Formats: C-alpha cells, sequence, structure tokens
C-alpha cells in the first residue's frame, strides 16, 4: 500500500495553428495548406477542450487517490498551476484548471513580463548559460548515426513516405529543377545539416522540414480537419511512418543530454522542489512549494530535454508523436505506508490520436493513454520501479547543470 503525496506534471501546450506558413512549405506540395481557425501560433479551441478533458480526468483520479476533494474547489494554494508566457501556453494551463476545477478560476501564473522569454522554458534563450559548441556537435553527430547523411540515409522510407503524401514529384520543387533526367529527392534537394551555437541547436532542410511538416499533418488530425494531408494518410502504419521524422528530429536535438541537461535544469530544479517535503514556502511566480499540484503548461522541447537529462524513455501507443499536444510527464511523490518511506514514480500520459480525432471526453472508465517510466539511473528501487525520494534527488543533482539555474 502507498498514499499518494504530491504530483508535478509537466504538460506541452494543446493544439495549435501551425507557427509559421513559409514559401518552402509552398514548394513542396502542388497542394494547398487548410487554414486554421485562429492566429499563427494560438491555441484552437478544440485544443483547449482536448486539455480540459486531461484535467477532468486528472480530477477524478486524483479523486480516487484520495488527493483532492470529490465535491468544491482546492482550497489555498493546494493546486497550483504555472505558464510559459506564449498564449498556447497560457491557455493550456486555463483549460487544464477548467477541466480539473470548474468555475474555481485556479489562477495561472506567469512570470512578471509576458513579453519576453520565461528562463524557466529554456535558460539559453535568455543566456542564463550556453552549450559546448564542440562537445554538443559529436554527441549529437554520433546520436545522428555519425553524419546527417547518415541519418537520413536509414530515414529515407519515412521520407519517401512524406513525398507521397506531399505529391512531391508535382511540387514546385521539384518541376523547376533543371533538368530533368534524375528523380525528386526531398533529402537530396534540400541538404541538412546540423548548426550548433551558444544558444541552440537545430537542423536545416530537409530534416527539419520533414519534422514540421509531419507534425503539421499530426495537427490537422487532432483538430478534427476532414482530410489530413489531402487525403494521403489513410493507416496508422502511415501515421506511425510520418511522424518517426518528428521523432527522431527531437531524440538529436532535444533528447541528446549535451543539450538537454541544460536546457532542463531551471525545470528539474522546479520540479525537485515541488517534490520535495518541506514546510510550505512562496517561492517562484510567488507558488507556494510544496503543494498538493502543480501543473506546468510548457512545450514539447521541454518534455524532451527532462527524458534526456533524466534518462526516462518512452514511445506512445496510439499516438505517433512521442511529445504530442498536451503530453504530460507525470512525477508523483508516494509514502509507502509499511515504513513511511518517500518514493518517485514518473509517467507519460496522453491522449492517442484517435481520442484526439474522436474528441473523446476522457473519464476513469475512458482513461487516457499512460507510460509507466523508470529513470535509469536509480539504484534504490522499491517494488512498484518507484525510484527513492533520496536516489531521485541525486539523480537530479547529478543530472542539473548549475550555471544553468535560476
Ligand atoms: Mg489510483
Ligand atoms: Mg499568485
Ligand atoms: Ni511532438
Amino acid at each position: 500500500e502507498l498514499k499518494l503525496e504530491s504530483v508535478v506534471i509537466v504538460s506541452r501546450h494543446g493544439v495549435r495553428a501551425p507557427t509559421k506558413a513559409t514559401q518552402l512549405m509552398q514548394d513542396v506540395t502542388p497542394d494547398a495548406w487548410p487554414t486554421w481557425p485562429v492566429k499563427l501560433g494560438w491555441l484552437t479551441p478544440r485544443g483547449g477542450e482536448l486539455i480540459a478533458y486531461l484535467g477532468h480526468y486528472q480530477r477524478q483520479r486524483l479523486v480516487a487517490d484520495g488527493l483532492l476533494a470529490k465535491k468544491g474547489c482546492p482550497q489555498s494554494g493546494q493546486v497550483a498551476i504555472i505558464a510559459d508566457v506564449d498564449e498556447r501556453t497560457r491557455k493550456t494551463g486555463e483549460a487544464f484548471a477548467a477541466g480539473l476545477a470548474p468555475d474555481c478560476a485556479i489562477t495561472v501564473h506567469t512570470q512578471a513580463d509576458t513579453s519576453s522569454p520565461d528562463p524557466l522554458f529554456n535558460p539559453l534563450k535568455t543566456g542564463v548559460c550556453q552549450l559546448d559548441n564542440a562537445n554538443v556537435t559529436d554527441a549529437i553527430l554520433s546520436r545522428a548515426g555519425g553524419s546527417i547523411a547518415d541519418f537520413t540515409g536509414h530515414r529515407q522510407t519515412a521520407f519517401r513516405e512524406l513525398e507521397r503524401v506531399l505529391n512531391f514529384p508535382q511540387s514546385n520543387l521539384c518541376l523547376k529543377r533543371e533538368k530533368q533526367d534524375e528523380s525528386c529527392s526531398l533529402t537530396q534537394a534540400l541538404p541538412s545539416e546540423l548548426k550548433v551555437s551558444a544558444d541552440n541547436v537545430s537542423l536545416t532542410g530537409a530534416v527539419s522540414l520533414a519534422s514540421m511538416l509531419t507534425e503539421i499533418f499530426l495537427l490537422q488530425q487532432a483538430q478534427g480537419m476532414p482530410e489530413p494531408g489531402w487525403g494521403r494518410i489513410t493507416d496508422s502504419h502511415q501515421w506511425n511512418t510520418l511522424l518517426s521524422l518528428h521523432n527522431a528530429q527531437f531524440y538529436l536535438l532535444q533528447r541528446t543530454p549535451e543539450v538537454a541537461r541544460s536546457r532542463a535544469t531551471p525545470l528539474l530544479d522546479l520540479i525537485k522542489t515541488a517534490l520535495t517535503p518541506h514546510p510550505p514556502q512562496k517561492q517562484a511566480y510567488g507558488v507556494t512549494l510544496p503543494t498538493s499540484v502543480l501543473f506546468i503548461a510548457g512545450h514539447d522541447t521541454n518534455l524532451a530535454n527532462l527524458g534526456g537529462a533524466l534518462e526516462l524513455n518512452w514511445t506512445l501507443p496510439g499516438q505517433p508523436d512521442n511529445t504530442p499536444p498536451g503530453g504530460e510527464l507525470v512525477f508523483e511523490r508516494w509514502r509507502r505506508l509499511s515504513d513511511n518511506s518517500q518514493w518517485i514514480q514518473v509517467s507519460l500520459v496522453f491522449q492517442t490520436l484517435q481520442q484526439m480525432r474522436d474528441k473523446t471526453p476522457l473519464s476513469l472508465n475512458t482513461p487516457p493513454g499512460e507510460v509507466k517510466l523508470t529513470l535509469a539511473g536509480c539504484e534504490e528501487r522499491n517494488a512498484q520501479g518507484m525510484c527513492s525520494l533520496a536516489g531521485f534527488t541525486q539523480i537530479v543533482n547529478e543530472a542539473r547543470i548549475p550555471a544553468c539555474s535560476l
């Protein structure tokens, strides 16, 4: 028997409109990209509704776990929400509060200035710290198989799948090539290189374009749009093949520990603060920690960074995107009653693509997907695979980068 004492949820924001619409995306397909109901990068109403489903589900299961009351609003900081400054993250926090505790108006805290980046969600972005250029380069290239040419060489079945969905042979980038005595290939038409600077890593060309476009197809599906990918994505094998290109870029750029440890350090500190038993104390964002429930509205990069830094690996059954809209990395502190010891469990909770496509209300009898994770570095584990509080504490202390803390 274990008793749930605390939960921290790091969530990607919900479904949002594509953040840019470029000439290159026009040039790789003869077809017209469907337009979205909100501004570039904003949360869609359906995106908010899907988040509220997770909030409602989390209320049900946390009531069943005895952590929140069945009726009424949580009292005095029992639930806290922090969100990145972006509209889509702020609105994700509002949607989660609306599902978790409807009509309770739980405050969605942000940093003071909502017009500039919050270093909690990436300390490299405000120059708190810097990447190690040489070491990051070598690390990403090794994980790519030794070169980006080697990386794309194995993924060419998936690139051909993307070309079919695009009808790439009939695109402007194809047809305006000269001459035509040569076949059309995304990877060869758009050579891909790794670019590393003190504040960012990125991939150029086909690799980054493919990661973006396959995510757009998935967002079209989750948004309920009539025919994602111009109706040329027709079974789950095709979805899994397409999104493998997106997961592969995040594996290189955001999971690689030489990037992830730095980029995740502020979130590691906040998470460890929320999970550690201590007298309640007002801290960052004016939130009092520890408390019962902390929900943090961030981004796919944050999920990937935390997984890379903590050595948490996952694939999501029925959800082709490893870092899907509204995907939740769920940290829990459990007290084992046999000796009143403290234990940390980590999970990935997510809506399957069909649960998004169908706008399926979630509940105890229709739950989201959930993957139980293990901290690979943990040396002190209980019968349920949880890491001891002290073991988890050492892992975070070893994984974090002190220069990157706030
Ligand atoms: Mg339970
Ligand atoms: Mg406040
Ligand atoms: Ni993703």
